[PDB]
């Protein structure tokens, strides 16, 4: 029928065979799949995967090929238009993540394993910030405190971490016992202080573009005159509502990715853009590393989760990995100041 | 009188004394100076300098202090509002510039002299482009051909240079004799070819923001699918008509500086932003190096120019140096692709 023909034609442009044996080919168990995916888009693709309607040996390769070929765009117009109009626990993360609990992109320039890659990413953040003894650093969105831990331990600085999760506060406090670290449980927008440095990892994606102006105004209010601010965030290559329906429903309900233009426009009145680093391809490597470790760990946590959860989490990790491999989404570290005299040679 | 009081008050906020002896102090020879500068702004400041109405031992320090203090903004409102509403030869350049005739920012990260700094900048451009033997490179705005010369000589690539000056074409052809270099005298917008790499130095500032969309469309048309594009341009920290009246009248009549936001918005539909490097502080060092060499060379060229030209050219070099030292204007190298698989580790 037409649904099968359309789907087969789109997938062949990406080099994907229906019911083939290659790693990125798909095997379809419920023939309603083709109609569902064409009518429901991203949500139907992921929900049908969770429902067991299809299988794929290398979903990461599937999504990389699909996105490289731009099939979400080659879709017939009357499908696209209709679409446009429209939990995780510490038993899992402690096993999937590295010892610093970095649920964020690692830096694989010179590392061959997740743990080393995360230390290199943490070290790079600290070196870009040009930390000196006695400085006070604000970490907006501190999570479990790995970054505060790393930087207080290795540099002679005070750290104030800010989080929204009462659980993360406690684990961060425990992790940083013995260090000059304070973890606050509050809204970052209420901060009225003065820090030598500010760093933010993986919370800007949840701010929403309507609030970017406020975000940079809050950072400006809290940054000392000669201070430096490092922003670490996933990024979109396009300026719009960058929200994937499936990710939004199952993983990140407040997630919306910024574009370069949006960050530039909102930060312009506050800061000079000193350096912009894109290592999105490293997030592919990071996500596949987490996927590997998630699989190894699955026997120990299976009872606290379900098989449907496993399929959902597998789809999440591999689709995102493919989106980064296809260079569809980006990973940025942006260094900002007010124009420090003599400039910055920003570390790599 | 009020003109003197206002001017003295503004200058004191920048640490500048009227008729003082410190290096950045000014000595005023015509008392009409104060009124002229407050009524005529940037143009009156520079034209009164050319007219011999004032002197300063270190104009670069003067402008750095003036711009750091933001005096152009602290000016009383009824002055600002009124304002808002409103040649060089090879005998000079061959002596002022380096052997590669780079009338563009050098890279002083590891160099202690202009010649080494320009080679490091040329080498960095080539390394960011990740040149491989047999590639064809387009240089939009090739000038006297130093960059084509450098890259054809050191990498096994073909270069097509594009310029608007019939004189620069000839000198570029002579410089590159024996190399696989073609210098075209034409409008870049007429190019319809396919290059492995494209590079553009110091012509984007003359495109004008109304034509940024066309510029990136032309680059896209001429770049092979897996190609890489490097944009090198002076930059403004603000999105507007970034035109200084004095520079516009005496040096760069078509000059208008882009902001990050403008480059981001115009390039977005065409390219992934792979890397953004800001070394504006190095342009201060570059400009002062040129100023030094201009002074040494002055006896040999004085007859072909005038003393008024010398004052104009001195003001130009030192005011720009101060604007870069104050971090008011920036120097960017931006690397673009369409999303090359595995990303780019962009050289520093
Ligand atoms: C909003 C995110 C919030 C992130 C918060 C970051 C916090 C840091 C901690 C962990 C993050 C790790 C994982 C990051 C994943 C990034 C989220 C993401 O994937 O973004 C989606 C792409 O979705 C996809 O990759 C799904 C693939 C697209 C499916 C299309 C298939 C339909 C067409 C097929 C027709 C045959 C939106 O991307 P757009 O720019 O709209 O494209
Ligand atoms: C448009 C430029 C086109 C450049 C083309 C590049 C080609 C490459 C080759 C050579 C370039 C070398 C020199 C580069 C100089 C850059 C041009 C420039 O200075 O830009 C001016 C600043 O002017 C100043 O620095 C002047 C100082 C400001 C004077 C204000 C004084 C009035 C207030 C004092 C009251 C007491 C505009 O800057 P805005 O962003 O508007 O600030």
């Amino acid at each position: 029928d037409n649904w099968y023909r359309i789907a087969n034609e789109l997938l062949s442009r990406a080099g994907i065979a229906i019911n083939g044996s290659a790693p990125a080919d798909i095997r379809v168990k419920n023939p309603d799949f083709f109609k569902r995916v064409l009518q429901e888009g991203s949500l139907g693709l992921g929900e049908s995967y969770m429902d067991g309607w299809w299988e794929c040996d290398r979903l990461d390769m599937f999504f990389s090929k699909v996105l490289r070929a731009g099939l979400e765009n080659q879709l017939p117009h009357h499908f696209k238009d209709t679409l446009r109009i429209a939990d995780l626990g510490n038993d899992l993360f402690s096993r999937m993540l590295d010892p610093f609990m970095q649920y964020s992109c690692a830096y694989w320039k010179d590392a061959d394993n997740l743990e080393s890659a995360q230390q290199a990413k943490l070290k790079m953040i600290c070196e870009k910030l040009q930390l000196k003894p006695g400085m006070r650093v604000l970490d907006i969105g501190c999570g479990w405190g790995g970054l505060a831990h790393y930087m207080a331990s290795n540099y002679d600085v005070s750290v104030v971490g800010v989080t929204i999760s009462a659980e993360q506060q406690k684990m961060a406090q425990e992790r940083c016992e013995g260090l000059d670290v304070t973890i606050l449980l509050q809204d970052y927008r209420d901060l009225n202080d003065q820090f030598d440095r500010i760093v933010s990892v993986g919370m800007f994606e949840h701010v929403g573009p309507k609030n970017y102006d406020t975000y940079f105004a809050v950072v400006d209010r809290n940054l000392k005159p000669e201070g430096i601010f490092l922003l670490h965030t996933i990024g979109s290559k396009k300026t719009d509502l960058n929200v994937d329906p499936w990710i939004n429903k199952y993983i990140f309900p407040n997630g919306c990715l910024p574009s370069v233009r949006q960050i530039a426009q909102s930060s312009e009145p506050h800061f000079v853009m000193e350096d912009w680093h894109n290592f999105g391809a490293d997030y592919d490597t990071t996500l596949m590393a987490w996927y590997e470790r998630f699989l190894a760990a699955w026997p120990e946590i299976a009872d606290n989760y379900s098989e449907r959860f496993k399929r959902m989490f597998t789809y999440y990790l591999n689709a995102c990995a493919g989106a980064f491999r296809a260079r569809d989404i980006q990973l940025w570290q942006v260094v900002f100041s007010r124009g420090v005299e003599n400039g910055l040679r920003v570390a790599r």
